Order: structure tokens, then sequence, then C-alpha cells
């Protein structure tokens, strides 16, 4: 059985190709950090050799509060992107929450992204599905890995075909998280093998986002889906939990044994 | 500790007071039917002595596909509402999804629901704030009970301050809900005892709509949310599960001597 | 469908009957407290018409540590009971470890537990067996109710064809249990319709023992068990969580308005 | 922080060491194919490099019914393993389930284990303490792991400090298994640090076997629990899944090319 392949653009997303690196940043606060944080990425990257496009948000549809910072806007986001793009030559990929930003975005990006909690927001699929774009599909916390595939139909139907799916963990009782690793393969079958790929920042809600992530990679997946940032400890806040930026290297080179040593294992049966 | 009270025109949904029943159906198909569906509930309830707002969404945001039943739409979902409200003296409830339909619903119905997967969203919950009309906010599967003081507050801030807690249970590993019977409590508490009521069908997604409709009213809640359908057998699709109509009077007759019975305790202390 | 009867003397245990209170305490310290917990189970009950079991531990297997407080012994834990049995006209149910306690035990009390950690103990069940000697059985909290049809008939097998399934609650991630609703119903199916009865102080591991066993009661159990102490605040170890004694009778007073006004409806069924 | 090391001899389980393969199988059936099962293990083991522990029941105090068959016995169990030992060089583990069997099985092996449902056993925790010989703690599927600190000193209590900390995966929902990754690390912590381990086969009540032992391994265990049988196909029956036998090595290589490059890894810090 061979993989599906959905390229965006040079790259190749796959489930027995090298994993993707689908590092970023959370929320897009202003240019020095972001395009700071592209830089020691797009450099580890080429100097380690991993696929990588960055990733970063330009608003927040939630947080803990109303007067909150939305974000740079739908509009002044994508100014943002354009910049760092041509600055060093690699994809950027963002989340949308409405109809309408779909298409707007779906120019400026290589890789646009579905919130987790609209996964099964029809309008917003069938919209986000003209653009034809390569797609991520977040996989909500209370939702059956074997559920992916009509959420991967809905999508072929509309038009695009070229979507991937993303693991976040799972609900383990209040407040908890907890990710079935066994979730991958049975989300790659239904999935007309489509390119599986775990967020493990966003799994963990730590000293932990190692040894989780590295359990993730030994199971043969398309990719990883990370965040960090400069000081983990002042903007501290919440939603995701992200990588202390500076121990990128020793980390991805952790990942590359694993994505490598692995993706290259003569295909074991222990079914029979 | 006295309740909360959220009037919605001449009702009064409290803790303290005889449950409410938000009584309905699911999808608006047509209005042989749905006035059909109005005219068992109607009947009933003055019969049997049972506040009563009827329940119909107008829309279906997400299903198992594109090329699918919407509904009658936004604008065709309002027209639909009317009539039977004068035809019968009741008030009606409807779900929102978009910004915008907040504001033009608000003036047709007298209670707004807010879409569970949408919970979350601010730009919505802002924007659903402004009305100032009625809210009930479904609770999701994969947030803890003790989580609902925030979203009560995010909408109090934008100006709304009549919210409305409805439970439809938690995720239980993959596939499967169970009500938390000690969530309703933990749901007083940090929503400044605001009214909590138990959406049954929607937390049974069965001979067993009744048991499990006891166990919640016995606990003491504003009200119950349910749905029903003439025909439960055929049009038995997917989504939550319906009663079986006939069933209303025998089933409600229960739900009364629950609600009653225990709303009226001297209030016990098994604290000390 | 008639429900099954598990007479344990002048008592009938049953589903459509009246609920049994297998009130009592957790571990057996001393006289003076034991027959002192008894005094006023053993009122409230005539004095309110509810059939009772007192219900004590004469050694508890496990804790918190080996340098514990074991217990009366085996041995000098059965003169305990014979007296109080004497003394209020009562019969006395306790949890057995090992075989061998089994039949010695069964010539004293009238009610047997087997414990939820031993619920899968062959060698046990075979054992506690023999005796013949109805037998109460723990229902754990990593068990499926559907699976609870095996352990009875494991137990129908060696011999013992009278037995009682007792649901203290599921596991709901990491240290937390919730009890289904529904778990009830399902257990009555698989079990020949045996006696289904809701263990609520050891499904709380609280002004919650109250509400919680309300809506346990209103989905029409056998009975309940539960366990109090004196002073609920100082000798408040770990294990379950016990009821404030004093608040015995408003408690139970609950109770009977549920267990009767809901042991007679008219059969309803939303089946259809 | 430098790992704990409880040596079953002339092997050294630890956290930080290359991992120990505690490979076996389930039921002891016969010789012809017992000796068999060690046949290919203890030769793959060498030919590869790997510590080696046998593993096999003697008795299965549970199954899915009485009139089935217990085992070999205590006593003839024993005589069992004392041939192969001697034949091939390597030690067996085995479980006891009644205080006594402890002692008797402490002279002829090298590895008790505890069984899960009675990991909470003090009577046979303080039994089994005794012996002083090399313990393996089963992880209940309903315990936390930071509750296996509290395991760990009851034992240490009665005498014995040789423990070791067995993970067979978490409840999630009805009848159903997920491995909590992040365990292991909480379990260590907690543990003074003590050797870890991943039992697979019972983490999996399948082509799934080697996927999720691959995860396990590149978080950094002390090693392996694993179960295979000639014929994995008919004497398919329940409990546990094993591994078909014959696919050892090649997936054995798998382990060692995680374990081994995993357990050199320049201590990475993501905290901070």
């Amino acid at each position: 059985m061979k993989q599906k392949v959905v390229s965006i653009g040079d790259i190749n997303v796959a489930n027995d190709l090298p994993f993707v690196l689908f590092g970023g940043m959370n929320v897009l606060e202003s240019r020095d950090l972001a395009m700071r944080i592209c830089e020691h990425y797009v450099t580890v990257t080429q100097k380690l050799g991993i696929p990588y496009v960055f990733k970063a948000s330009f608003d927040k549809a939630n947080r803990s509060s109303i007067h909150s910072y939305r974000g740079p806007g739908l509009e002044e986001g994508m100014k943002i992107f354009q910049e760092l793009k041509q600055t060093f030559g690699v994809k950027i990929i963002t989340d949308v929450h409405e109809p309408s930003q779909a298409q707007p975005v779906a120019d400026v990006v290589d890789v646009i992204q579905l919130p987790a909690f609209l996964a099964r927001q029809t309008d917003l699929v069938e919209a986000m599905a003209k653009t034809g774009a390569v797609i991520n599909v977040k996989k909500p916390q209370f939702v059956s890995p074997g559920q992916m595939g009509n959420i991967v139909d809905k999508f072929k139907e509309g038009g695009n075909e070229k979507v991937i799916l993303c693991d976040r963990g799972a609900n383990f009782g209040y407040d908890n998280l907890v990710v079935d690793m066994l979730g991958f393969s049975i989300m790659k079958k239904v999935s007309g093998n489509s390119p599986v790929i775990f967020d493990v920042t966003h799994a963990l809600q730590r000293a932990q986002v190692a040894e989780l992530a590295r359990a993730g990679m030994a199971v043969g997946l398309a990719g990883l889906f990370i965040e960090a940032h400069p000081d983990p400890e002042h903007a501290k806040c919440d939603g995701p939990s992200a990588l202390p930026l500076a121990k990128l290297e020793p980390f991805l080179k952790q990942m590359k044994a694993i994505d490598d040593l692995v993706k290259g294992f003569e295909e074991l049966d222990t079914s029979k």
C-alpha cells in the first residue's frame, strides 16, 4: 500500500517520506519577533535538512475574554506573511475562521488550516474547498479517529482533494488530553492514506514536549506541527504549550534520527 | 443562596423554580409537521401545567455531506417561526451560527441558542451579546463544567447578562457520551447560579431517554431540553436521538412528579 | 418482564420493589461506635419504613501503608457482628478477601460482599460460591456494565444463584469517577434481571452525596449502599466518602419519595 | 539525575541503560511449546544482543468460567520452569496470586510479578516483600501514574527495595485502553527513579503491536514485556494479544534501533 502525496509546492508531504516539520509560532504578535522565529527555524532546517513551513495565526476567534487582543486582523495579517515569505524562501500556513477569509488567504499562503472546533462546519468546509489550496485538518479532541474519513470526503466532494490530518490528542476526563499513538494508523486507513501529522505543543495544552514528540515520530508520521517562543516563561499565557526556541536544533536533531531511521524500515506485519 | 432568574417573557427560568421544558424538534422540515409537533407539546403542557418554549433549527451548518439539506435558510427559516408563534401563544428558540443571524433572529424569537462547537467563538459571543435577548449556552462535551464560568463572563462583558447553561453530557472515550449528574451543581456555582438545563436527547446521541431524564430532574434543574418526532423509526437519521412524540404526556408526567416533588425539599446539607 | 428476587431472609431485594437500603459503616472500629451507627439507622428505618441491612468491614486488605490498621481480624471481626445482630434484629453484610473467610462468615452474616478489585478472582468466586448465601458483587470502575453477565454466570455455575450487582461508578480519566446512570439498565439486562444497587459513598471516593443519590434512585434501583460516620470531619481519612450520620433521616426521607414514587410508574416505552 | 538499578543477577534493569526485554509467553501450556517459545527468544536475543528474561504464568486465577483450565498448578508449575532455566541459561519471571506462592516461587525464579488487580493488596504486598527477590509491579488501568509512589513505598517498608514498574495502559471509556506515553516520565519521578517497562501485548488487550511498541521505546524505558505464540490465529483466545513469534527478530531489531539510538542522547531540557 502506497501513501498519498499532497505537495505544497516543491515540498512533498506523505506518510512513507521523511517527515515535514510544520514548525512556527502561535499568535502573530510583531515582525521583529516573527521573522526572528523564522530565523532559527529556517536556519536549523537547511542546516539539518528538514522540509519547513512556517506557521502563525493572524487572529484568535477565541481566548478568555472579549476586551482581548484579536490579532493583526484578517487584512493586516496577510501583509505580515507576505514579507517573510520573500525574505526566506519558505511557505506559510495559517488558520481561517470565516468562509470569506478562505479565498483571500488562499492567494498569500501555501497551506491553509482548519480550526479544530470548526472541523465539522460544512458552510466553511464547502467554502475552503473552492481554493483547492493544500488544507490541514486539525482533529478535534472529541472526535474518534475513524470519523476522520467523512471530513476528508465532504472536502473532496466540494472540490479540494489535497488534505492533511493533524492529531492534537483526545479528551481524557475533564481538562486533560492524551495522545492515542494508535490513532495515526487508524487515521491513515479511512483517509485514503492521506498525510498524518502530530501536533505536539497543542497536544500538551514542559520537559515533556520532547519525550512525547519522540513516541509520535517512531510511529511513522508525515511530519510535525510545533510552536516555539523566545521566552516560554513570561509570555507564558494559555492555549497550547510552546517550545523553548533555542532548543530547536537539539530537539529537531532527535526527530531526524527517528523520522529517518524509522521511515527506512522493511515493512513489518505483526498481523500474521 | 438564592437562584438567578432569566425570564424570557412571562416565563421564569430558575434553579429553585418548577422546571421549564424547552421541548421541540430538531431540524425545521415543513409546517404541517412542525406546527403538528407544537400541537401535542402545546396541548400536554397546558393540560399538565408546564412552562413551554418550542425549539427548532432553521439550518444545519454541519451533517455528513455537502450536497445535503442545509435547511429552510436563515431568511425562509424566520418566516416559519413567525406563524406558529401567533398560532399558539408560545415562545420559540433557535440556534445561530454566523454573527449576522444573531440580530435578525433576535427580533423573531424569545430564546437564542449557541451551538456547542461554537461555545468558545468570541467574535460570535460578542456578536450575539448585543441583542441582549435570552441566551442558551450549549455545553461542549469536551469542556469541564467549572470552565463554564468564563463563557458566562465573556457574555456579560459584551453586554447580555441573561444566560442559560445546557448540559449534553461529556466524552467517554471514543464515540460515547456520559452525563455527569454532578456537573449541574458545579455548573451552578461558577455561573452566578444561572439556570441550568439538561439536554437529554442530545446527551443520548432509545428506551433510555426516560430513565436518564429521570435522574437529571431528581437533581434539581431549571428545566429540560427535548426533541420529538412523529415516527422516530424512519426519519431515523443521525445527530441526536428524539422522543416518540406520542409518549410526550406519559413521559412529561414523570418529570413533573420529579421536578415538583424535588423542587420542594427542605434544603439539605450533607456537607456537615 | 418481571424482576429477579434474592431474599436475604424476610427481606426481598428486587428491581420493581421498594429499594432496600444496605446502609452501614466502612471499617469496624469499636462497638460503642458501631452499635451506635446501627442505632440511628435501625431507628430511622422502622420510623420511615425501609428494609435495612447493616454493613461494616472487619478488615482492610489495602490502605496506604503496611504498618497500618488491618482491622479487628477475621476471627475477632465475626464476634463483633454477632452481638449487634441479636441486639437489633437486622442482618449484617461484610466483604471477604481470601477463599477461607467465605464459609466462616457465611454462618454469621446474611449478605456476603465481593471486593471490586477481586471481582474477577475465580478461585475466590468458585470459593464464595459454595456458601450459597446471598452475594453482592461490587462492580469495578474499570469494567463495562455488559461485562457483568459473565461474573454472574461463573457464580451460578459454581452453585450460588442468588447474586446482587453494586455500581460504584466508572473511571473518568485519572483519579476520577463518574456514574453512568445508564449502566443500571444495561446491568439488569445481562444479569437475568438481577437486583441492581447503587453505591453512592464509594462512587464519590461532600454536599454532593445527596444530589447524586437522588438521580440514581429516580432510575429505579433495587436499593442503596451507603456509609455514615458520627464526625465526617476528623476521622476524615481516605477511601470512600461517608454521610454525616445525623443527616440520615432527612436524606433517607428524600430517597423514599423517589424509590416509592418511581417504583410505582406505569411502565413506559420510549422505545417506540 | 541518575537512574535506579535493580539487577536480577548478571542483568541490570535501569532507565538510562539499554532496554531489558522481559519477553515470553502467557499461560504455561506444555513444554514442547514453552521451551520452543524460549528457543526463538533465547536465540534472537544473543544473536542481536538483548538482555532476556523468559516469562510464563503457571496459573490463571481468572478467565471466563469456573470449569476452565486453571493451569499447571502452583506445584507442577514450578517444576516446569526449573528445567528450561538450566537448559538455556536465562531467568524466569512469573506472577503470584496468594501470599503463600510468594516464598515457594522466590527460590525458583529470578523475577516475581504482581498481578495488576492485586496491585493494592497489602496482605500480599507485605507477603511478597519478605522474599526480597526482584519484583515487577503491573500498573492497573484504573490507577493514575503518580499513585505508583505509594505502592513502591509499602513494599520498601515491608523489606524488599528492588522493584520494577510495568505500564499496560489506561482505561479509555468502556472496554478500551490507551497508553499515556507521558505516564512513564511521571512514573519515574515518584518511584525514586525505579525502572519503568512498557507491557505492549497486555496494553493491546494486531498489526499495531509494532507501531505502539516503537513509540514506547522512543520515550526511554527500562525495557519491554512481550508475549508471543507460534500460531496467534487458532489459540486466539482472550486476555492480552500476542506477537506472531516468527516476527520476533525483525520486530526486536526495530526496538534496538530505538532503545539504543535513544538511550544515547545528550540529555535534553525543553523545560527552559
